[PDB]
């Protein structure tokens, strides 16, 4: 499978390999802030990442990805609309080439600099692999970054970025807190949905916080330097590395907050 972002390759092409892109469950999409119903039922969210062990950064030539150890529960998300327990396995990014995109969900249209996906897999499903074969299997916590003041707890991402420019390069990543990359507020939307890249696959509880993260000019230009080639190749700067919103269907998004 050759699937990326260009004109050749790009979104539009993905139903070629994989038919799902056309499914009832596709991701990202647009959140219509004025018809998600508030759900009194949704439990609270809880986030717990006080344990939390990364391990290493990848360019896999779509985007980087932070890994974490999930041989245990150290680091999972757990309530809100969801059954049972889901542990952190890895976090990455998708950013436009500019400042007014980069998003993959929207909010009444408005697409923000970038989009950061805290990825979990539901611990009775024993594996990720496993999990991604059912449709409560991932919860992908979906954080905007807008661009204004630096977020502090993203610069050591920022600072590895140089070690990993090329596709196949990865890095010792150790130490790193995912809580320094979450807003003051977790009020959020929920929705059933799909991974946004092939396989497409539609395993997905989507978590989508309302607050913002903001990050600076400054970082979110060094995400833009990195590259969807590999060392050697013709340089191809990696960016806008997002799906445009799919057809919503017959789902709702619900609300936490009133
Ligand atoms: C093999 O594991 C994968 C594969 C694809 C995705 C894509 O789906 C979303 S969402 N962002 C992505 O890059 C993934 O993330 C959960 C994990
Ligand atoms: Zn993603």
């Amino acid at each position: 499978h050759h699937w990326g972002y260009g004109k050749h390759n790009g979104p539009e092409h993905w139903h070629k390999d994989f038919p799902i892109a056309k499914g009832e469950r596709q991701s990202p999409v647009d959140i219509d802030t004025h018809t998600a119903k508030y759900d009194p039922s949704l439990k609270p969210l809880s986030v717990s990442y006080d344990q939390a062990t990364s391990l290493r950064i990848l360019n896999n030539g779509h985007a980087f990805n932070v890994e974490f150890d999930d041989s245990q529960d150290k680091a999972v998300l757990k309530g809100g609309p969801l059954d049972g327990t889901y542990r952190l396995i890895q976090f990455h990014f998708h950013w436009g080439s500019l400042d007014g995109q980069g998003s993959e969900h929207t909010v009444d249209k408005k697409k923000y600099a970038a989009e950061l996906h805290l990825v979990h897999w539901n611990t009775k499903y024993g594996d990720f692999g496993k999990a991604v074969q059912q449709p409560d299997g991932l919860a992908v916590l979906g954080i905007f970054l807008k661009v204004g003041s630096a977020k502090p707890g993203l610069q050591k991402v920022v600072d590895v970025l140089d070690s990993i420019k090329t596709k196949g390069k990865s890095a010792d990543f150790t130490n790193f807190d995912p809580r320094g990359l979450l807003p003051e507020s977790l009020d959020y939307w929920t929705y059933p949905g799909s991974l946004t890249t092939p396989p497409l696959l539609e395993c997905v509880t989507w978590i989508v916080l309302k607050e913002p993260i903001s990050v600076s000019s400054e970082q979110v230009l060094k995400f833009r330097k990195l590259n969807f080639n590999g060392e050697g190749e013709p340089e191809e700067l990696m960016v806008d590395n997002w799906r445009p919103a799919q057809p919503l269907k017959n789902r709702q998004i619900k609300a936490s907050f009133k």
